[PDB]
């Protein structure tokens, strides 16, 4: 049949894991009805989740899905997150150079200085109380992207409302308003870039354009803009909200790294393992039936790798729910697996383990300001985030 997941309400939102895990006992693929309507493939099981996301007979290109992109979301398609080679490994090699380790190291003390500035700002509320969504979780990752990229000051307050419709969309309608508003608003970000002579990563790739459209085209150009700046911020939010509500929902561990900060980077990827901002990976489109275990998912039909369940498979991560930052992490798919593999994996670490090292190191007795159970998760599968963490300290 088909497991209808809207029914499941807001149970399934808090607290998908146990449905997950039910469906991977019975097999690895599932057709489901998302909450908002859609009727897709689950794979769940982490060893056949890390299989589909770097095999070649699940397609990332929407021309190998039957499901149609409206006017706004066709106008974003193309970029490298929704490509096969080779147009991927072209997309790609155009920006990889920004995003290595070596390079995003570069940024270590500007992050930092955006860290410092905004916990100063939180540390000035008067009653010791903040939201950390509002107050660092995102303010910290729009605000590197963008300097990166070239967008303005002003513009960026437009973002979150655009990205709050995409994650959550009161009306499907209010989604695709803000696919063509942003998509707009790009198009004219990159007309303004021309010959301007900037030195932001958005003003080389303009450039870039110019001089050889066949080597980035002008779609590809609004593209590359769009999946640079919204997958990096969306995900990067979320983690540091998830990962600093697991350390203040688990005080034994959170004493521990505070005893201990050399376990900050082991903490910081059991935050990916355990609650990754990630839960199932974008769409993918089999170019022919593919079986999985006497289940034949046929071509063009959309497969999403459940990235949570994979993490909950207690064969390759045992005791899965327990939230242990000295846990050999090693192989979870929180930045995916394959040529798909997040370019931003690099920076996002760096943005997390200074939010989560400035936040310890400046306040003790740092505590979560609800119940576990007062808060509000997305009701999204494919994202696993906060509505708000509220805090407190001192
Ligand atoms: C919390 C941190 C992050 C997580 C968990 C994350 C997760 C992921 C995952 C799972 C994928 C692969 C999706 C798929 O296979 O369906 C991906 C791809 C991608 N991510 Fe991220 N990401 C993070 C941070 C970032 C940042 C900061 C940037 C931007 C600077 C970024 C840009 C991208 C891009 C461009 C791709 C497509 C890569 C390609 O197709 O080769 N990500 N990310
Ligand atoms: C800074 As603008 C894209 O509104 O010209």
């Amino acid at each position: 049949p088909v497991l209808d997941l809207g029914a499941l309400g807001q149970d399934f939102a808090a607290d998908p894991y146990p449905t997950y895990a039910r469906l991977r006992a019975e097999g690895p693929a599932h057709r489901v009805r998302t909450p908002e309507g859609d009727e897709v493939w689950l794979v769940v099981g982490y060893d056949r989740a890390r299989a589909v996301l770097a095999d070649p007979r699940f397609s990332k290109d929407w021309r190998n899905s039957t499901t149609p992109l409206t006017e706004a979301e066709a106008a974003l398609n193309h970029n490298m997150l929704e490509s096969d080679p080779p147009r991927h490994t072209r997309l790609r090699k155009l920006v990889a150079r920004e995003f290595t380790m070596r390079r995003v190291e570069l940024l270590r003390p500007r992050v930092q200085e955006i860290v410092d500035g905004l916990v100063d700002a939180m540390l000035a509320a008067p009653d010791g109380r903040a939201d950390l969504m509002e107050s660092l979780a995102w303010p910290l990752p729009i605000t590197v992207i963008s300097e990166l990229l070239g967008v303005p000051e002003p513009d960026r307050a437009a973002f979150r409302v655009w990205t709050d419709a995409f994650v959550f969309p009161d009306d499907p309608a209010q989604a695709q308003t803000a696919m063509a508003e942003m998509s707009g608003y790009l198009s004219r970000l990159i007309d303004s870039k021309r010959g301007q002579d900037g030195e932001d990563l958005l003003s080389a790739l303009v450039r870039t354009s110019d001089e050889d459209g066949s080597r980035l085209t002008s779609e590809e150009l609004l593209g590359m803009a769009f999946i640079l700046l919204v997958a990096g911020h969306e995900t990067t939010v979320n983690l540091i909200a998830n990962g600093m509500y697991a350390l203040l929902s688990h005080p034994d561990q959170l004493a521990a790294l505070r005893a201990d900060m050399t376990l900050l980077d082991g903490a910081v990827e059991e935050m990916l393992r355990y609650e990754g901002p990630v839960e199932s990976a974008t769409y993918r489109f089999p170019v022919e039936p593919v079986d999985l275990d006497g289940t034949v998912i046929p071509a063009g039909d959309t497969v999403l790798v459940v990235l949570a369940d994979a993490h909950r498979t207690p064969e390759r991560f045992p005791d899965p729910h327990r939230f242990d930052i000295r846990r050999d992490t090693a192989g979870h798919l929180a930045f995916g697996h394959g040529i798909h593999f997040c370019i931003g994996a690099p920076l996002a670490r760096l943005e997390a383990r200074i939010a989560v090292r400035a936040l310890l190191e400046r306040c003790p007795d740092l505590a979560l300001d609800v119940s576990p159970g007062e808060l509000v998760w997305y009701p999204n599968p494919m994202i696993r985030g906060l509505k708000a963490l509220p805090i407190r300290w001192r």
